[PDB]
């Protein structure tokens, strides 16, 4: 199972990893990912983790898109893990950096309770522009399943941990 977490609550668990080379090693029954609407993996979380399984991620979510739609963001849906995880849980937190309403970061976060288990990045971090320390924040308050989070960066994952309250 998942290894070297440091406990930040009784369900919220935190790690500086590279998330596709943590899905390779432990094959969590889910992992996040940090997608977009459309679900075009093109960078960030979602290019990597779709490049690790070979772009199977990109034609499963083209063939998802062409029959469904986009999704709405703060909104998710249920695809395969490939050779990551058993499930792929694509979440749409809103992008600051397209002008998307930082509230709705809370109803991404809350469809993590509908799975006991995650490996998961931190919503809307990153490439989509939010504050790290507040989409923790919201994590911790929103979540209430067990989140194993991979933080790729370090120097970010000790400003995290440190200005954990
Ligand atoms: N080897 C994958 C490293 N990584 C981790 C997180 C987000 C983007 C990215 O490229």
């Amino acid at each position: 199972s998942f290894s070297g977490y440091l406990k930040l609550t009784d369900n919220v668990y935190i790690k500086n990893a590279d998330i596709v080379e943590e899905a390779k090693k432990v094959k969590p029954t889910v992992v996040v990912n940090a997608a977009n609407v459309y679900l075009k993996h093109g960078g960030g979380v979602a290019g990597a983790l779709n490049k690790a399984t070979n772009n199977a991620m990109q034609v499963e979510s083209d063939d998802y898109i062409a029959t469904n739609g986009p999704l709405k963001v703060g909104g998710s849906c249920v695809l395969s893990g490939h050779n990551l995880a058993k499930h792929c849980l694509h979440v749409v937190g809103p992008n600051v950096n397209k002008g998307e309403d930082i509230q709705l970061l809370k109803s991404a976060y809350e469809n993590f309770n509908q799975h006991e288990v995650l490996l998961a990045p931190l919503l809307s971090a990153g490439i989509f522009g939010a504050d790290p320390i507040h989409s923790l924040r919201v994590c911790v308050d929103t979540v209430r399943t067990n989140v194993y989070l991979a933080v790729f960066d370090k120097n970010l994952y000790d400003k995290l941990v440190s200005s954990f309250l």
